[PDB]
């Protein structure tokens, strides 16, 4: 059965106005800004942007890839698909 989300989990993450987007739950570095309560730091592959989201917007990647893992014209998306499939735990700083 499912656990709660933890750092390193792979997802598609949903933001208003954007397609479900390949992403990971990030760690929070020592000294770095923490998310608001009940929110996770989401790193978006391809764009390399961070936003804070709750579970309602997080779709586990394995379950969801058949639906959401297709090319999209949006900037950074297809780069993001490569990253989540081929090196999802790398440093992209």
């Amino acid at each position: 059965m499912p656990h709660a989300f933890k750092p390193g989990d792979l997802v598609f993450a949903k933001m208003k106005g954007y397609p479900h987007w390949p992403a990971r739950i990030d760690d929070i570095a020592d000294g770095a800004v923490k998310p608001p309560p009940n929110k996770y730091p989401i790193f978006f592959f391809g764009t390399h942007e961070t936003a804070f989201l709750g579970p309602k917007d997080l779709f586990p990647y394995d379950k969801s890839k058949d639906k959401y893992g297709k090319p999209n014209k949006r900037k950074g998306f297809n780069e993001g698909l490569w990253e989540i499939q081929n090196n999802p735990h790398a440093s992209y700083s």
